[PDB]
């Protein structure tokens, strides 16, 4: 008989909600282990300047509690890291969840014990305990990726990853270097350029970026949104990307050149990178002329905004508009600042980090006090592979994932009885809170069913999982997304497999898949009594 009914790993959006359901709704004995010193997951760790979410604030939140929806106010269109952290803290208080969240506790081992049919979980702290159900809410974008750049550890000043931003660090008036220009890099750069004495950008691959449209909320708009929240959430849940806008059904090449320009301009003026990729035309990410047209539209704005022709050239990507789409408050305009310098690593690669800065292949030592790694994450599977996580057959999860990470439905794993993942591999690529709520609710129901019916294990079959791999691959091969090199398909860490790691059918379709599996009696699962 186990120490706990369930153990949940992680105290981000995922685990907070998981806990709430397993404890407050099902009345189970549950504990959460979180390695951080406080709850919030992403929004605990990512304390860097400019950290914020690109999901517009009205839908970057839970939806399951209608009271909370209507009581909580947000004051700017998009939510800053501190505003989201404060929200997740308020949820934690609201639901009396802190008492079952054990902070500072890294789970190092999770071992299915076939004798007892229980999960045995070990912490860095040398606690081992048993639970019937394990839920892993480890975060898709949680495990910092810090490349082994030569000389990195010789750097004399403050060297930090964005995902480890120390609360004491004030970059005001300092000479700041940043490596990486994805969504983290670029929003850091915008905010950091207002603070630092000099900001040096080390850019390996330029990205496309559109305006965010960020700005203050009017209390009447907040009221309007809240009046209509039921409707708003219905739209979200039947949408593709769940960002609170209706995706376009217009093929981009089916209108005039003037119409393409106007639709793009209109989306540019309103802002949001997901709006620009999906609310403009329906085939930006499937049709290559449609994509090329979106991309050229962005290039023309770079060339207009950026006054130095050389900087504009270095900023202008030539590859597909098919990475996670960015937005920012005046990203390209930042490079007209006099305290910002752009180094292209295609032309002048980093040779060595040295005590006083970064020496590039040109021989130039860029002298710096702070070196910021916005070099992203061992995404999706990183925290799973770094855990001593072993299933029924005693094999480490790495031995099940030799071609890429796998699951059934993004939330279960063949060979891993009674384990459920929140934002596991091959789940939705959407505004994440509502995908999380879908997962959590679905897991709950199943755990509750095993409970009421006296099941001992629940496990997806090997065939069900391999069917889901097929599905995810086939959906991704109908898109351009696999032709974009990023973390989304792995390989952003040399030696990491290149592989499909998301269900790209969208939230509405992903919810339907979940509800079909439930409602048909969990075909694909072995339900042992
Ligand atoms: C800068 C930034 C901006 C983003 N903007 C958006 C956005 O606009 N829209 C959007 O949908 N998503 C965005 N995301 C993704 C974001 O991660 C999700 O929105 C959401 O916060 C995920 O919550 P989660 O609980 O699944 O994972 P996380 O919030 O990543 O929480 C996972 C937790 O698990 C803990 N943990 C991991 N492994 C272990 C272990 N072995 N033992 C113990 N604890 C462990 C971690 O320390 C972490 O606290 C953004 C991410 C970042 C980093
Ligand atoms: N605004 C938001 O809502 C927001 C903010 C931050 C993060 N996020 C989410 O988090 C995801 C990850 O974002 P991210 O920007 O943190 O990571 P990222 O998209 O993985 O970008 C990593 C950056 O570091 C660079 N890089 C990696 N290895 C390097 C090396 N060895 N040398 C030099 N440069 C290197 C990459 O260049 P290459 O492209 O050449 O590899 C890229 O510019 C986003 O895509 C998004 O989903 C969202
Ligand atoms: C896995 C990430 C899904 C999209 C939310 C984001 O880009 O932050």
């Amino acid at each position: 008989t186990p120490d706990l009914d369930a153990i949940v790993i992680g105290a981000g959006f995922g685990g907070i909600y998981m806990l709430h359901k397993l404890r407050n709704d099902l009345g189970l004995s549950v504990r959460v282990f979180e390695k951080g010193g406080g709850v919030g997951g992403t929004w605990y760790w990512n304390k860097y300047p400019g950290a914020k979410s690109d999901t517009e604030g009205f839908v970057y939140r839970y939806s399951f509690d209608k009271e909370l929806l209507r009581e909580y106010d947000w004051t700017t269109r998009y939510l800053d890291q501190p505003d989201v952290l404060a929200y997740l803290e308020h949820v934690v208080e609201r639901y009396d969840l802190a008492r079952d969240i054990q902070l500072n506790t890294e789970v190092t081992d999770a071992i299915f014990d076939e004798e007892t049919e229980l999960w045995r979980v070990t912490t860095a702290g040398g606690e081992t305990l048993t639970a019937r159900f394990l839920v892993t809410a480890l975060g898709l974008l949680s495990r910092s990726n810090i490349p082994d750049i030569p000389g990195r550890d010789s750097f004399a000043g403050r060297l930090v990853h964005t995902n480890a931003w120390p609360e004491d660090l004030d970059i005001t008036g300092k000479r700041v270097g940043v490596i990486g220009t994805g969504s983290t890099g670029t929003q850091f750069i915008v905010a950091a350029a207002k603070m630092a004495e000099q900001l040096t950008v080390f850019q390996r691959t330029p990205q496309y970026c559109v305006p965010s449209g960020n700005g203050p909320m009017d209390p009447d708009e907040v009221a309007r949104i809240k009046q209509n929240f039921d409707s708003i959430w219905d739209q979200v849940r039947s949408s593709t990307v769940a960002f609170g806008f209706e995706e376009s059904t217009v093929e981009a090449m089916s209108v005039s050149e003037s119409e393409r320009q106007r639709v793009f301009q209109q989306a540019w003026d309103k802002g949001n990178g997901f709006r620009f990729m999906f609310g403009t035309f329906c085939d930006i990410a499937t049709n290559p002329e449609a994509n090329a047209a979106a991309a050229a539209f962005i290039r023309s704005k770079i060339a207009e905004i950026v006054k130095d022709p050389e900087t504009a050239r270095k900023l202008t990507p030539t590859d597909l508009y098919a990475k996670r789409p960015l937005c920012n408050e005046g990203y390209y305009e930042t490079y007209n600042r006099d305290n910002v310098s752009l180094v292209s690593l295609k032309e002048t690669p980093i040779e060595e980090i040295v005590p006083q800065g970064v020496r590039t292949s040109d021989g130039v030592v860029h002298e710096l006090d702070v070196l910021v790694f916005a070099t992203g994450f061992d995404a999706v599977d990183g925290n799973y592979r770094a855990m001593n996580l072993r299933g029924r057959d005693g094999r480490h999860i790495n031995e099940h994932w030799t071609e890429g990470p796998t699951s059934y439905l993004g939330v279960t794993k063949a060979g891993f009885p009674n384990m459920f993942m929140i934002l596991g591999p091959n789940g939705p690529f959407t505004n994440l809170p509502p995908s999380i709520e879908a997962q959590v609710e679905w897991i709950s129901d199943l755990i509750d069913k095993a409970t009421r019916e006296g099941l001992t294990t629940v496990e997806p079959t090997a065939d069900a999982e391999r069917e889901w791999t097929e599905t995810c691959a086939e959906i991704a091969n109908m898109t351009l997304f696999p032709k974009a090199d990023s973390w989304i398909f792995g390989a952003n860490i040399p030696g990491k497999r290149h592989a499909v790691m998301f269900y790209l059918g969208g939230l509405g379709n992903y919810r339907r898949q979940l509800a079909d599996v439930a409602d048909g009696g969990y075909r694909g699962f072995q339900l042992r009594g």
